[PDB]
C-alpha cells in the first residue's frame, strides 16, 4: 500500500504515497492488466469541488484557514444554488497545471507548472472561439520559440450546451481517399478531412493541406474557420548529409495542440480546451512519418538510401527510421523551432520522477505511453518500473463530437 | 464475459474469453496499475484443487474429459495426495504441462513455437554431477550444431523446500563478470554477484571479456557444486558487421543458445525448481539489450565512436545509429555462422499470428505489451499498435528467490 518503483539501469528505489490519493479507475484489476488498452447530479459535485478546493488551499498552505472554509461554503452554497459552479482565476489555473502534472501518458511534464492558461470562459460564439484559438497558436508559436498554453472554454452545463473543438489538433494535415485507391496526404484526418468539406471545406487536394478548425460553440452546428497561414509555422524537412531528402517534399508543423480532450477540474467538465507545447522529435519522425497507417514513407526513404529491402534482417527499416528521425531534429533545429530528441525528453522525465516523488510522494505514469516510440531500451525510461494510476485534476478521452451531435 | 482488444494499425478486433479461466493475481488493481514492474512449502490443502484443474485441462485438450482415464486418474491423484502429500505427473502431463506453460508464458514473444518443444525429463536425477550430464545433454541436443531446437529438462520437484533441486546460474550458458579495483567491470557486468559466488566456491576465473560461467548445481537441497560445461559444447558466434570492417576488431562474440535456468514451473500445484529452457535468440536481445545497455557490455560509444558520429550533442542520434549497425552485425553474424535466430521484425509479425491463431482456437493470448515489444524500433514491429490482455494462467513459469540468498548451507 506504501509501493516501490525500481529502476534496473540505477538500481534507485523510489516509494509512491501518492496513489493512496487516487480516485478514478484504471480498468484493471487482480485478474487482468488492461495496461495496453489504448481507451479503457447535484450530489456527486460537492465531493469533487471539496476534493479539489482541499488540495488547492493545501497547496497555497492555507489549509483548514478561514479562507479555505468560506471557499468551500461559498461553493457549496453555488451548487446548492445553480447546481454548478464556477472557478477563481487562480483555481482554474492551478486545476489545469495539475491535470498536466497528472496526465500519466505525458513524458513532457516536468515543464507541467510553467504553463499559460488563457481564460476563455466569456466565450459564447465559434467566431470568438476561432479568435480565442487564433491568440493561442500565436501565443504557443512565439516565432519557434514554443511556449506551452491551454485555451479553457466554458465549462459543460448541460451537456447540450458544449463547446468543442472538432478537429483532434489545432494544425493537421488533411488526409484525401483517391480513385486509385491509395490515400493523400494523412491517412488518419480522411474521416475528418470529409466532415469538412461535408461542411463546405474547399480542399487543396494536396499532400499536406492544413485543415481548417471546425468550432462548436454553446452546442451549436460548428463552423469552419482558416487559421491565418502566418500563424502556422511549418518546418520542411532536410537531411544533414542526404542532399537526396529534401527532394521527398516532406514537411511538419511546429506546434502540437491537442484539442479533443476534456479537462475535469474539481468536477467541473470543459469539454474544449485544446493545449500545446512542443515536439518530441519521434512524435513526427517515428510515428507520423513512418507508422504504415500515416505518411509510411519507410520504404521510398529506404529506396533512397539503397538499403536492401530484400530480408527483414537487414534492418533497413530501422535505418531508413534512425535518418528520418536524425532530419527531423536537424530541421527544426535549423529554423529554430523548439524540439526535444527522445533521449533528452525522457532523461528530463527521470529528473521529474525524482522531483515528483521527492516533493510529492510520487508520479502517475504509464510506461506504455512515456517509452518512446525507437530505441526504447537506451533511454532510461525503459528500464524505470512506474506506477499508473489516475489523479485528478486531469485530461479525459470524450466522443468525437459528429458522432454525438444533436444536429 | 466478453474482452476485446483491438489493433490500432489494421483495426483488427479479437475477442478474449480465455481471461476466464485466469487463476493467479496481476498485481494490479482498480487503483493501480502495476503492467511495468519487473517482479510482481505448500500443503495437501491447496494441492488436489490444483491437480484437479491442471488435470480437467489435460484431459479436455486430448478430448477424454470425464471418460473413465479422467476420473481414475483424478481418483490416483487424490489418494496419492493424502496417502504421500504430493504425487506424480505421468509423463504425458508433464511434457503437456511445459508445453502449456510456455504457450502461457505472457511475455514470450517466441511462443509461436510453443507446440515443439522437447521435454526431457529429468525426475530420476538425484545428484549435482547426475544434473550436469542431463544439462550436458540439454546443451547438445538444444544446439543441434546451430540448428537450434527448443527444449526443457525438469529435475524432480520441490517436496518440503528443504530439498530443493535448482541450478544456480540464471541461464546455462552466460559469461562471467569481474568487478575491478578501479570500479570498472571486466565482461558482463550483470553477472557479477553470481561470477563472485563461483570463485568462491573454487571456480578458477580466465579473467577475460567472455569467459562462460561454470554451472554451478543443487541437487535435493545440497549443497551446489561447479562444474565446467565443455568448451566443445558452447557454440559461440564472433561479432563482425556486413560493411564495417573494423566491427571485428571490437573483439565481440556471444553464445548461441539462450538457455533460461533460474525460473520455476509450475504443473498442477507442483514446483519444478530447477526446469533450464532453451530456444534461440531474437537479435535485439544480444545487439540491444546485452550490449548497449548500460548496466552490461556498453559499447555504444566505442562503436558510435569508430563510426565518427556527431556524439557531442545526443539530437545527433549517434546512440541510435550505432545501436542500429550492433544488431545488423549480430544478425549478420549467427545467419553467416548458421547459428539460428531471428529479428525483431520476423519474431513480432509471428508473434501477431501466433496471437490472433490463439483468439481463435483457443479464446484468447495472454500477453505482456511491455515486454513483448523490442526495446528498439518499437512502433515499426507490429506488436506496438497491438492491445494486449495480461493475466496469468496455469501452467506457468514463475520467478523465485535467487538461491544464494535461501539456500541453508550444509557447510
Ligand atoms: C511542452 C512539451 C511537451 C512534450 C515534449 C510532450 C510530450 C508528449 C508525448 C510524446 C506524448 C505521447 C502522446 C502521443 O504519442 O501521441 C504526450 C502525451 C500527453 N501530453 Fe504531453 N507534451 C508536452 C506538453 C504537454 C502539455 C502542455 C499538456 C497539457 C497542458 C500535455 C498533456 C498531455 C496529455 C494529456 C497526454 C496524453 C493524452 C493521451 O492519452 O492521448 N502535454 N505528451
Ligand atoms: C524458441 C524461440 C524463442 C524466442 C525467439 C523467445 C523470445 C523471448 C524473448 C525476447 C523474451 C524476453 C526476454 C528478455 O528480454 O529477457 C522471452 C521471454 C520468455 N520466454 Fe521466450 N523465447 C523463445 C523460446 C522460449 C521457450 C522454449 C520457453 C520455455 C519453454 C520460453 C519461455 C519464456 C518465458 C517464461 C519468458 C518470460 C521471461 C521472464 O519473465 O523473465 N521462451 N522470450
Ligand atoms: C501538447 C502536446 C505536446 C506534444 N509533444 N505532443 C502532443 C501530442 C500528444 C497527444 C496525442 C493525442 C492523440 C491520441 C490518439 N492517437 C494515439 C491516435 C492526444 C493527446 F491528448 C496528446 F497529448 C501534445
Ligand atoms: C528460451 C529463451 C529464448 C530467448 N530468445 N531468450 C531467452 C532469455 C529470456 C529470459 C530472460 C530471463 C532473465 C530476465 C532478466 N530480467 C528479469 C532482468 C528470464 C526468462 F525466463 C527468460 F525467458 C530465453
Ligand atoms: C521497468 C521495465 O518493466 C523493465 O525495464 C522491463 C521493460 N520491458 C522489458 N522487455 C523485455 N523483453 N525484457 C526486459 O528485461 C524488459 N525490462
Ligand atoms: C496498443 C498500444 O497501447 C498502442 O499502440 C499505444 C502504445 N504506446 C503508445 N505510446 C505513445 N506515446 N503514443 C501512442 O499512440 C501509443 N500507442
Ligand atoms: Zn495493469
Amino acid at each position: 500500500r506504501f509501493l516501490k518503483v525500481k529502476n534496473w539501469e540505477t538500481d534507485v528505489v523510489l516509494t509512491d504515497t501518492l496513489h493512496l490519493k487516487s480516485t478514478l479507475e484504471t480498468g484493471c484489476t487482480e485478474h487482468i492488466c488492461m495496461g495496453s488498452i489504448m481507451l479503457p447530479t447535484k450530489d456527486q459535485l460537492f465531493p469533487l469541488a471539496k476534493e479539489f478546493l482541499d488540495q488547492y488551499y493545501s497547496s497555497i498552505k492555507r489549509f483548514g484557514s478561514k479562507a479555505h472554509m468560506d471557499r468551500l461554503e461559498e461553493v457549496n452554497k453555488e451548487i446548492e444554488s445553480t447546481s454548478t459552479y464556477q472557478l477563481k482565476d487562480t483555481e482554474l489555473i492551478y486545476g489545469a497545471k495539475h491535470a498536466w502534472r497528472n496526465a500519466s501518458r505525458c513524458v513532457g511534464r516536468i515543464q507541467w507548472s510553467k504553463l499559460q492558461v488563457f481564460d476563455a470562459r466569456d466565450c459564447t460564439t465559434a467566431h470568438g472561439m476561432f479568435n480565442y484559438i487564433c491568440n493561442h497558436v500565436k501565443y504557443a508559436t512565439n516565432k519557434g520559440n514554443l511556449r506551452s498554453a491551454i485555451t479553457i472554454f466554458p465549462q459543460r452545463t448541460d451537456g447540450k450546451h458544449d463547446f468543442r473543438v472538432w478537429n483532434s489538433q489545432l494544425i493537421r494535415y488533411a488526409g484525401y481517399k483517391q480513385p486509385d485507391g491509395s490515400t493523400l496526404g494523412d491517412p488518419a484526418n480522411v474521416q475528418f478531412t470529409e466532415i469538412c468539406i461535408q461542411q463546405g471545406w474547399k480542399a487543396p487536394r494536396g499532400r499536406f493541406d492544413v485543415l481548417p478548425l471546425l468550432l462548436q460553440a454553446n452546442g451549436n452546428d460548428p463552423e469552419l474557420f482558416q487559421i491565418p497561414p502566418e500563424l502556422v509555422l511549418e518546418v520542411p524537412i532536410r537531411h544533414p548529409k542526404f542532399d537526396w531528402f529534401k527532394d521527398l517534399g516532406l514537411k511538419w508543423y511546429g506546434l502540437p495542440a491537442v484539442s479533443n480532450m476534456l479537462l475535469e477540474i474539481g468536477g467541473l467538465e470543459f469539454s474544449a480546451c485544446p493545449f500545446s507545447g512542443w515536439y518530441m522529435g519521434t512524435e513526427i519522425g517515428v510515428r507520423d512519418y513512418c507508422d504504415n497507417s500515416r505518411y509510411n514513407i519507410l520504404e521510398e526513404v529506404a529506396k533512397k538510401m539503397d538499403l536492401d529491402m530484400r530480408k527483414t534482417s537487414s534492418l533497413w527499416k530501422d535505418q531508413a527510421l534512425v535518418e528520418i528521425n536524425i532530419a527531423v531534429l536537424y530541421s527544426f533545429q535549423s529554423d529554430k523551432v523548439t524540439i526535444v530528441d527522445h533521449h533528452s525528453a525522457t532523461e528530463s522525465f527521470i529528473k521529474h520522477m525524482e522531483n515528483e516523488y521527492r516533493c510529492r510522494g510520487g508520479c502517475p505514469a504509464d510506461w506504455v505511453w512515456i517509452v518512446p516510440p525507437m530505441s526504447g531500451s537506451i533511454t532510461p525510461v525503459f528500464h524505470q518500473e512506474m506506477l499508473n494510476y489516475r489523479l485528478t485534476p486531469s485530461f479525459e478521452y470524450q466522443p468525437d463530437p459528429w458522432n454525438t451531435h444533436v444536429w
